[PDB]
């Protein structure tokens, strides 16, 4: 079974794209060398076609059966919803593509009759048709990214008026199944601060640790349509309503096991027989699926104590050692299960004993210390990207702020708050937008948030300790300042001089803005202020923040 058959239609772009770094009078103080920094196209879309295109082969044994029937039985006790149609639609984003039966995200939005009568009438559609292949568009991702070139990623993704009916079928569904099938497991029920709380936790578990990344090829294309049933059978596991447990199995027969590629011109592409990009059970079927193998895997591979952090495709392991020479080929026999499963290694998976080493999520556990001196271990990564991402923003507005993102996830950084806190705040600060509100990720999750909210927002989910981190390590130090001079970055002596002059303008300011100011740039100052719990912090309703991943999803949230 090919993952994907191709007609020879051209994926086209849906408007201009623009591959080199815009540059404006803004630019150089944040990043000189700008011919680092790129953006992906349509144009590269067929590179990316010929990495995707291939045939899945799987061999199910009697382990990948076994951790199957105990997942089916967690699921057994999980009782979903199904959403009305005014709920489905008040989750779509505002800026979400428009259907192509004339409404759009905003008509959804509003529960204009037009889009609502369209919603019910497809809704009706998937509990009488349940073989009816849906038709997908498929668009090649524009993505920025520093040089040393990779080919645009694709985004297959339904009409909008079936993503609303996926959400009131669906939504509770992947919502709430995942913790209960995978417990702690599961990755995107923790924040940043209670995901490194348990890998360090795990990690102190283990008499003799061990861990790994596993790093799946392709994944997506991967995903066979067994997988796919799989994912439908532990969803009909669930104490569902009648009329969903029809449109599960409708959506699964019709768009998630494949369907038919459309270019932005109309034209078919090709057919899909892998996991959709652009789904709404894209990332917890993702995890699901990566979950079951990987179990399977740790058992034929007889891991010891293997215990898993699983978001999406991303798949971390953490067990116990039984000596470097025998991790070794236990790996070697977890990569041959998880490649007979359908599920082959892109990097070859390397046995780590320092937790730091270990890259899951594109992230790290990294140490600091607090004012207080205590250690302190927090999630950090390489800033390449969130910088040439920071570099495009600069010049370009976007629909997904990534600065803001980044800011948000970590917090606790040397980098993003010396570089991106002092960057941006300054540039919001001369066009006097600190109150307008601005769209960003967590997740794969859209949301809308004030600037003016982050030093609550950091409280809450990093905790005060995110606005005096000092001392930092020399692996992170080195790899901050190596990137630093790698994209040709200012030093140090350049942006706390900036950070201190922002700092003053937002004190000046007052409210919220000084609030901003005192917090998020005590770090440039050499007087040290107190900074304590901010009372507008238990204000804020966090709740939804950190439940579930939804990439790809097409989920918004306020
Ligand atoms: C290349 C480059 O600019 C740098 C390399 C290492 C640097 C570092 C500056 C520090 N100290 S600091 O100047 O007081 C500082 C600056 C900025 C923030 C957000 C926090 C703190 C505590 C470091 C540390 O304490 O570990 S590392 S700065
Ligand atoms: C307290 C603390 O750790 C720091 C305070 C300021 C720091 C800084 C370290 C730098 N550069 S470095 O690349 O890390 C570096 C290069 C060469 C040597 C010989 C040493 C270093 C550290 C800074 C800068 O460039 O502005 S500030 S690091």
């Amino acid at each position: 079974s090919m993952s994907y058959t191709w007609t020879g239609a051209l994926i086209t772009p849906c408007a201009a794209e623009e591959s080199k770094l815009p540059i404006n009078a803004l630019s150089n103080s944040l990043l000189r060398h700008h011919n680092m920094v790129y953006a992906t196209t349509s144009r590269s879309a067929g590179l990316r076609q010929k990495k995707v295109t291939f045939d899945r082969l799987q061999v199910l044994d009697d382990h990948y059966r076994d951790v199957l029937k105990e997942m089916k039985a967690k699921a057994s006790t999980v009782k979903a919803k199904l959403l009305s149609v005014e709920e489905a639609c008040k989750l779509t984003p505002p800026h979400s593509a428009k259907s192509k039966f004339g409404y759009g995200a905003k008509d959804v939005r509003n529960l204009s009759s037009k889009a609502v009568n369209h919603i019910h009438s497809v809704w009706k559609d998937l509990l009488e048709d349940t073989v009816t292949p849906i038709d997908t568009t498929i668009m090649a991702k524009n993505e920025v990214f520093c040089v040393q070139r990779k080919p645009a990623r694709l985004i297959v993704f339904p009409d909008l008026g079936v993503r609303v009916c996926e959400k009131m079928a669906l939504y509770d569904v992947v919502s709430t199944l995942p913790q209960v099938v995978m417990g702690s497991s599961y990755g995107f029920q923790y924040s940043p601060g209670q995901r490194v709380e348990f890998l360090v936790n795990t990690w102190k578990s283990k008499k003799n640790p061990m861990g790994f990344s596993y790093d799946t090829r392709c994944f997506d294309s991967t995903v066979t349509e067994n997988d796919i049933r799989v994912e439908e059978s532990i969803y009909q596991c669930c104490d569902l309503a009648p009329e969903a447990r029809q449109a599960i199995k409708s959506l699964t027969e019709r768009l998630y096991i494949g369907g038919p590629l459309t270019n932005s011109k109309g034209q078919n592409c090709g057919y899909r027989r892998c996991r959709a990009s652009g789904v709404l059970t894209t990332s917890c079927g993702n995890t699901l699926t990566c979950y079951l193998k990987a179990s399977a895997a740790c058992r034929a591979a007889k891991l010891q104590d293997c215990t898993m952090l699983v978001n999406g495709d991303d798949l971390v392991v953490i067990c116990e050692s039984a000596g470097t020479q025998e991790d070794a080929a236990s790996l070697r026999v977890f990569t041959e299960a998880m490649t007979r499963y359908s599920a082959p290694p892109g990097d070859p998976p390397q046995p780590e004993y320092d937790l730091e080493l270990i890259t899951s999520c594109s992230s790290n556990v990294s140490v600091a210390h607090d004012a207080s001196g205590k250690r302190v271990y927090y999630l950090t990564r390489d800033p390449t990207t969130p910088l040439a991402r920071a570099a495009w923003e600069t010049a370009r507005h976007t629909p997904v702020n990534s600065w803001l993102g980044n800011i948000i996830m970590y917090a606790p950084t040397l980098w993003a708050r010396m570089i991106l806190m002092t960057h941006f705040f300054s540039i919001l600060l001369a066009q006097e937008q600190l109150e307008k509100a601005l769209d960003c990720q967590i997740y794969g999750a859209c949301y809308s948030i004030e600037p003016l909210d982050l030093p609550q927002i950091i409280e809450r989910l990093h905790g005060l300790s995110a606005f005096s981190l000092h001392s930092y390590s020399p692996g992170e130090i080195n790899r901050v300042a190596s990137c630093l001079r790698k994209l040709g970055v200012p030093p140090l002596r350049v942006w706390r001089h900036r950070a201190r002059s922002v700092r003053a303008r937002l004190l000046s300011q007052g409210g919220r803005a000084a609030t901003c100011g005192k917090y998020l740039f005590n770090w440039a100052v050499k007087t040290k202020l107190k900074l304590t719990p901010i009372p507008a912090a238990s204000q804020l309703d966090l709740s939804g923040w950190f439940v579930a991943g939804y990439s790809g999803g097409d989920i918004y949230h306020s």
